[PDB]
């Protein structure tokens, strides 16, 4: 896992996060939809949205933005201790939304280009390296999860 030092660090950043939560959730799922697109056909709910400025304006989109960083948030605050946090995610991802682990990896490289973008002076080398290995532990996880239930991870 991490060191104690690096969780220090992903927690740190995190406070960033938090004091907009909305605003970091919405940036998130323009950049995960806008570069990849085959990940915007899993919901439901936003496939009819189409430009950049649809999605921006959707307040349906945000509340799914806060419903995903509150998770994680709660996950990461767990420093490694997330078996329980995890397990019912990767259950509801692979059984129900049927996700693949892939898309997984998308939506962390969102999350580090946002952290990148409304944070350019204050996320450093050091704050992105411990970003990246929790996110990449997260991912690992549920992928273990997922290979457990019978879907590939
Ligand atoms: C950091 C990674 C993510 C977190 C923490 C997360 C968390 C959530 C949670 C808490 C919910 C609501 C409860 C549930 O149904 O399980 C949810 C709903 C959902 N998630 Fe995720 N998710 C993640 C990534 C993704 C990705 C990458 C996709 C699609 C590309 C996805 C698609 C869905 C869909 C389709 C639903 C239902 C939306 C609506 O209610 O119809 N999730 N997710
Ligand atoms: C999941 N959003």
């Amino acid at each position: 896992g991490l060191s104690d030092g690096e969780w220090e660090l992903v927690l740190k950043t995190w406070g960033k996060v938090e004091a907009d939560i909305p605003g970091h959730g919405e940036t998130v799922f323009v950049r995960l939809f806008t570069g990849h697109p085959e990940t915007l056909e899993k919901f439901d709910k936003f496939k009819h949205l189409k430009t950049e400025g649809e999605m921006k304006a959707s307040e349906d989109l945000k509340k799914q933005g806060v419903t995903v960083l509150t998770a994680l948030g709660g996950i990461l605050k767990k420093k490694g201790h997330h078996e329980a946090e995890i397990q019912p995610l990767a259950q509801s991802h692979a059984t129900k939304h049927k996700i693949p682990i892939k898309y997984l990896e998308f939506i962390s490289d969102a999350i580090i280009h946002v952290l990148q973008s409304k944070h350019p002076a204050e996320f450093g080398a050091d704050a992105q390296g411990a970003m990246k290995k929790a996110l990449e532990l997260f991912r690992n996880d549920i992928a273990a999860k997922y290979k457990e239930l019978g879907f590939q991870g």
